[PDB]
């Protein structure tokens, strides 16, 4: 094991691990995944019920006791040709599992978390990981970054984030600084921070890596880094008077959830060979007092910046950037422990690759950001992001269709309840996505192999999720 | 005739008509339309040439003498079964007519024009007419508004413009005022102006009106007015601290190109029954001296604000708004004369309804904004604007397909040459539109009945148009 040397015969507990958070995060992961996974054994039972004799009450009762809810009668009308509506019941029960999980974990830290970004020199934190379900837990698990109005997470196949869209967000955010002074006034020396996250598997590099880059780790890193550079060039060249941003590249080993963070130089440039590997930091501080362990991490970040040769930079990163990076590394130590303590090593064989329960498209769920729960593609149209959609369907062809299960798809968007007509335009959008995915995969749709749930939610964190009909 | 009382026995010449402009606009209209229309008689000749006997040089010589260009040899290989490549030749020659017309009319007034907007209290002028080809000449003909960096024209079926897109433009413009002070500094009391344009036919109201609104003039007006109000509500409620815009509604009689302008009140609200009709203004000032004619117009606008009852407003429009409106009315007088002088009354029967030569989608052409030349739909995706594309195809089914002619479609976008990667993102977009229209009308495409041309052009006015291959 690359972080916990003594495994399997002795388990590591890191002195910087937040134990209560790891408990809460574990309860959340098991409970949520259970809600989805228990649908499958339930369907097997339904499938064995004899056709031809009434079994409505029998099915409704089993649903109540197995899933904790009833089913609508019209899904319990067998069709004379194909029998039980297993596809329809799967889609319904899966939508209910999502409702229950988001209601249960719906959510002070708010202002303290933005205060921390501000102090590090950032007025926004915009993060783009790969769409792969094993980065779905990126914010609450891998990085332990609290949800705030200025923390974005927009996932794309291969981390290939939308440059024009990100430019538009930069513009909106900067205008708000000028007009309202939120989260700070425009005279303050802060920058918009864009983070890209690439991933790899250390136990199965050539098969379990980023498939968008052919499981070539070098190509995945370089694509993510090139996208960051291209976004910086857009902001700098599209706007006069020294417009700029900060960039950060993070790599994730999906086997252990450990990060490696690429350290910028004093000019904000990144290098593929200049980084702190948290697996080595974990091992180097495992036997230290908490305060000493923090000093080592602070020193490891600085040491990365004194590098010459291949890793040579123009000086050290700003103090705020180095503080920010130290906190990510510190948080991530808890996550390395999380996996170690739950699995006695790396994630088990059934959780090393893709094991997503649904595809999420749109703005994503704040409430259920859990590893391998969902493949998440941020998009406003299928037309502009067709590849991200095609990659999720490919993944779900192996996961679900290979075993006769439909692909469940959650379409979800945020709106502004203070803006007249915002809710309606968002609903119209949600319904365009639905029709556009149906038209793109029309034979899958004809077989009832695509099961959709549309929803909308006010932009404030903690707002109720509002389900909307497909028409 | 509603403006020139003495027709047909005597023709009016208004003392405020700009004769040199009318001549140049007429030369432009006849020359451009000729380039396109002469393709058809040419194809008839090609169609009558015997198959089986070499006629390559014969076709190349006829093309040179009729069209002023040659044809590629591969278009002149008849296919063994269906003979001459008439659909391919049509598409090619039509794309060359577009190239020739935009090169010929490619373009001091610049700064003077923005100075006039500013003086009237506007830092941007953003205009959304209906996609209908008979509004295509709106800017250089109907309103005589010069092309500037802050003059937008974005056409939609029924004038139903994109509110979110317009919000984003407002944000970008406003940021530029704060950061660069272009076209003015943010402390200046100016506003973003949004204009919506509805249209109707006085000689055939129930058939030749806006089809998006069932040729119901009241519905067309009300929809355009509601969209303006909804855009105003978006800017006001999406942003703190007194964010606001100005709005203006303009009706056009497509038979004569005369406008009716709805006068705002002192709070900026519009009323369907409070307007100055330029047809009545033309008749009332026809026999006056220029200066007296201008006083009548200034007085007509003020008199509309005197209105009680149905047309009651809270006060008079701002002095800058009234000056702006007066200039539009003054300019439009020239256009009323243009039609009268060319046609001896209203447009002739063949030019009363739809007579478009191509469909334009994307950002539109600055250089060929001529009535009934093109149906124009502003869009970044087909998905989001499917109805605008469908309406153009419906129109061209009658115009072109009914006579065995393909529908020519020009896909055109602007990019920023100072932004690294902007050109390539814009080309990728152009190619998405191409494939998305092909897939939406796949049987038309199978029959070679959709002929496309893609192009891209740096954002500065006067930049060369760069054609781009469909793949
Ligand atoms: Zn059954
Ligand atoms: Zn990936
Ligand atoms: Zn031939
Ligand atoms: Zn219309």
């Amino acid at each position: 094991h690359p972080a916990c040397i003594t495994l399997p015969e002795r388990t590591c507990r890191h002195p910087l691990t937040d134990l209560e958070a790891n408990e809460q995060l574990g309860r959340c992961e098991d409970s949520v995944k259970n809600r989805f996974d228990r649908v499958i054994p339930f369907l097997q039972v339904v499938a064995g019920i004899p056709l031809g004799l009434d079994h409505v009450t029998r099915v409704q009762e089993l649903a109540q006791s197995s899933l904790g809810h009833t089913l609508p009668e019209e899904l319990l009308k067998d069709n004379w040709i194909s029998g039980h509506n297993l596809k329809g019941i799967f889609g319904y029960a899966t939508a209910k599992a999502l409702t229950a999980a988001t209601e249960q974990f719906s959510r002070d830290d708010s202002a303290s978390a933005i205060g921390f970004f501000l102090d590090c020199g950032f007025h926004a934190v915009d993060i783009s990981p790969c769409a792969d379900g094993r980065l779905k837990g990126l914010l609450p698990y891998i990085l332990r970054l609290p949800l705030t109005a200025f923390t974005y997470r927009k996932a794309y196949a291969g981390s290939m984030f939308d440059i024009e869209d990100d430019l538009a967000q930069w513009e909106k955010n900067e205008l708000r600084r000028y007009r309202e002074g939120v989260p700070n006034t425009a005279d303050q020396p802060t920058r918009y921070l864009k983070i890209a996250v690439y991933h790899f598997s250390t136990s199965d590099p050539t098969h379990s890596g980023c498939a968008a880059h052919g499981s070539n780790d070098r190509a995945a890193l370089e694509a993510a880094l090139t996208q960051l550079m291209k976004f910086r060039e857009a902001v700098e060249n599209a706007h006069c008077c020294g417009a700029s941003i900060d960039i950060l590249l993070i790599g994730v080993d999906t086997d252990t959830d450990a990060i490696r963070v690429h350290i910028p130089d004093s000019k904000g440039f990144l290098n593929p060979y200049r980084y702190v590997d948290n697996t080595v930091t974990y091992a180097q501080t495992l036997h230290l007092a908490p305060d000493e362990a923090r000093v080592i991490i602070h020193e490891a970040i600085l040491n990365a910046n004194r590098s010459d040769g291949w890793a040579k930079g123009n000086g050290v990163a700003s103090e705020g950037m180095r503080r920010f990076i130290g906190q990510l590394l510190i948080n991530n130590l808890s996550q390395i422990d999380y996996v170690v303590n739950r699995h006695g090593g790396r994630y088990p064989p059934n959780d090393i690759g893709h094991a997503e329960r649904y595809i999420s498209v749109g703005d994503g769920f704040d409430e259920v950001q859990i590893r391998n729960l969902a493949y998440y593609a941020h998009l406003d149209t299928v037309e502009e992001n067709a590849i991200d959609v095609d990659v999720g369907i490919t993944i779900f062809t192996k996961l679900n269709l290979s075993r006769g299960l439909p692909i469940p798809i959650a379409i979800h968007y945020r709106y502004d309840p203070n803006v007249p007509g915002s809710r309606e335009r968002t609903v119209v959008k949600a319904r365009r996505i639905y029709n556009a995915i149906k038209e793109r995969f029309s034979s899958l749709d004809e077989q009832n192999l695509l099961q959709f749930r549309l929803s909308v939610q006010a932009q404030d964190i903690g707002s109720p999720i509002e389900e909307v009909a497909s028409a």
